[PDB]
């Protein structure tokens, strides 16, 4: 085995420490591009560009001018801002929708931005996916800050808007290899009862990087220079990541025993091991692995994954579906962007807390339709409720934002103890593509505000909904054994 070459090593030591900071530092800007739309891409007052100025803009039902209707002479024709629009600097200098005029007519550009950046961030899951079978790790991770980097600056860069979503789709490509990479690298060098540990830190740094876009929000208003801070650190990261150690476990399962021999050496250097890695040597290590030296097309033939699968894959994809359409409508509690993101960074640790409560407590099952369940309601009621309620519509939104990282939590945990070994790690990456695509398809529904103003949240509540219903099917994994093949699930079924 490899977990006692790791512990001899001095399990988690000096590098461990300074290789998992250096790695999981990104994560803390990981939030802000994921979500940086909210402040780069922000929709100020505006109307069309000419008795005075309101003697020329057509009024509506609320009194304010028509964000995109000009009167055709002195006060009555209506027709629309050819002129251009007239924005609101006091608190929006610029942004991409001021820059490129992202309004009425053009409006669904701004959430197309966002579905390309997503489905950059699922083509990157998927190919980086593939590519560190091959290169390793450390080689992706190299990469991924450098394309992050430069992706990030063209597009605080970029002179057009085909130009800003080209290189948004590819710096969400990078961003997102780095964010499977990561824990993948970090797993593999530390020993088997730490990566619950590890996968902890990623969720409380994110949940830091969500008050890192705040802050950096206000202190910069202007959506170029925002992108470029919060793109540019990418660079140092990329500049440090060449000292990184690539996982000794890759360089086994390759089949590069020397390799493997260098790299545990070298930890056990900065660990201050020398004279147990001394006693290291490649017949050790292969008298060690030679024990440990199916396929995801088994999930449809087999009918007993099969209905795990599909249940799986539709609590997945509603979690990050209602998720996303969720948290990119910060505009719309009627209150400060920056107090509703510090909010939204600062429930996720109540809402953690919940979720272990409950699922140590009640179980798994429960803990999932009570998640998906309260965060659907919760959207639903803050779709129903009149604007004119901010206090109350931004309590709601909090309390289902917190809802759907409860839920984010337990899916992940559920889905790693309901597959069998055989196919588990299979499973758990299907259910990741699915969140993946539901993050993809949010801004789409999002589009639908232009006709509809509510049903976008309608639909955003909607979906948990029939995924709580769907949790039913799926059996209970508290305080059982966890299944090692296809026989172990018809045993549990039976
Ligand atoms: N607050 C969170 C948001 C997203 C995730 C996640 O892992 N999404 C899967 C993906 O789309 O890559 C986890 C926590």
């Amino acid at each position: 085995a490899f977990n006692d070459l790791l512990k001899q090593v001095g399990g988690v030591g000096r590098f461990q420490l300074i290789q998992v900071t250096m790695v999981v530092a990104p994560l803390l800007l990981m939030a802000s591009h994921n979500t940086l739309q909210n402040f780069t891409a922000a929709i100020p007052p505006h109307h069309c560009r000419p008795g005075g100025l309101e003697a020329w803009l057509p009024l509506d039902k609320q009194g304010q001018p028509e964000s995109c209707l000009r009167f055709t002479s002195p006060q009555r024709v209506t027709e629309p801002c050819i002129d251009g629009w007239v924005y609101d600097n006091s608190t929006f200098p610029s942004t991409i929708v001021t820059e490129w005029n992202l309004v009425c007519s053009h409006r669904a550009f701004r959430q197309l931005a966002q579905s390309l950046y997503m489905v950059g961030v699922l083509l990157g899951a998927m190919v980086f996916g593939y590519l560190a079978d091959r290169l390793g790790r450390r080689k992706v991770l190299i990469l991924n800050y450098l394309q992050t980097a430069v992706s990030g600056t063209c597009a605080a860069y970029a002179p057009n808007y085909t130009v800003y979503c080209v290189f948004r789709l590819l710096s969400g490509m990078s961003l997102a290899s780095i964010a499977i990479n990561c824990m993948t690298l970090n797993v593999e060098w530390m020993p088997i009862h730490t990566r619950a540990y590890v996968g902890t830190l990623i969720g409380y740094v994110y949940s830091l990087g969500q008050f890192l876009l705040a802050g950096i929000a206000y202190a910069v208003p202007h959506w170029r220079h925002l992108q470029l801070v919060v793109s540019v650190p990418f660079f140092i990261a990329f500049i440090y990541s060449w000292f990184f150690i690539e996982s000794a476990r890759w360089y086994s399962s390759s089949g590069r025993l020397d390799l493997t021999l260098r790299a545990l050496q070298r930890v056990a250097r900065i660990n201050g091991k020398q004279e147990e890695g001394a006693k290291l040597s490649i017949e050790v290590l292969r008298t060690s692995l030679q024990k440990e030296l199916a396929s995801a097309m088994e999930l449809l033939r087999c009918p007993t994954l099969r209905h795990l699968f599909l249940c799986l894959s539709m609590l997945w994809f509603a979690t990050s579906f209602a998720y996303y359409g969720l948290v990119m409508d910060l505009q719309g509690f009627g209150v400060s962007m920056y107090l509703i993101q510090v909010i939204f960074g600062a429930v996720d640790l109540p809402a953690k807390f919940v979720c272990f409560l409950v699922i140590n407590s009640m179980g798994r099952r429960p803990a999932q339709m009570a998640s998906l369940l309260l965060a659907g309601i919760c959207i639903l009621v803050n779709g129903i409720i009149p604007k004119s309620h901010t206090i109350i519509r931004t309590s709601l939104a909090v309390l289902g934002k917190g809802c759907l990282a409860s839920s984010f939590n337990c899916i992940f945990l559920y889905t790693g103890e309901l597959y069998p070994t055989v196919i588990r790690q299979t499973g758990l990456g299907m259910g990741s593509t699915m969140a993946r695509v539901g993050s993809i398809v949010s801004p789409l529904v999002s589009m639908t505000a232009e006709f509809y103003p509510s049903m976008p949240l309608f639909i955003f509540g909607a979906v948990p909904v029939v995924a709580s219903a769907v949790t039913a099917l799926l059996p209970e994994t508290l305080g059982q054994p966890l299944p090692d093949t296809v026989q172990d699930l018809k045993s549990r079924s039976r």
